């Protein structure tokens, strides 16, 4: 579980939108398995605007935060499950560390801000979906 709260903005893992998500939404995208919908509070995280390739994750199943060096945002092959079948999903960053299902959410951060969530996992390996071109999310 986990959210970014921007503005009047909520970002969540598409797979995990609730109902009240989806009533109030704003963009989805299934191949980077993101969706944003509106909110009545005003959030106060910073988005990154960065090509930080180095930033500390949350993970849940640990109660621990970690450093970690990731990917460039690319298309990498997801496996099929109960929310996708087997496609590649855009956006994607990799990171030798712990992630296992139910810690989609976990923030991942820079120096300079938020720069995705925890959307994939398995291996050794953790996924995060990249937020930093969406730059709608400040304005
Ligand atoms: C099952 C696995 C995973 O990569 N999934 C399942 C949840 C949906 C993911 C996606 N982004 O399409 C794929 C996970 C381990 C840890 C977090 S999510
Ligand atoms: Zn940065």
């Amino acid at each position: 579980s986990g959210a970014i709260y921007v503005g009047n903005y909520r970002v969540v893992n598409r797979h995990l939108a609730t109902h009240n998500d989806w009533a109030n939404l704003v963009w989805e995208d299934s191949s980077r398995d993101l969706l944003v919908s509106s909110t009545t509070a005003q959030g106060c995280d910073t988005i990154a605007r960065c090509d930080c390739q180095t930033g500390v994750y949350y993970c849940s199943s640990r109660r621990k935060h970690y450093p970690v060096s990731f990917s460039k945002p690319s298309l990498i092959f997801v496996e099929a499950s109960e929310y996708y079948p087997a496609r590649y999903q855009s956006h994607l960053m990799l990171a030798v560390g712990h992630s296992e299902p139910g810690d989609c959410g976990g923030i991942l951060r820079c120096q300079h801000g938020v720069v995705g969530i925890v959307s994939t996992g398995g291996n050794g390996l953790v996924g995060f979906a990249d937020v930093r071109d969406l730059l709608w999310l400040d304005e």
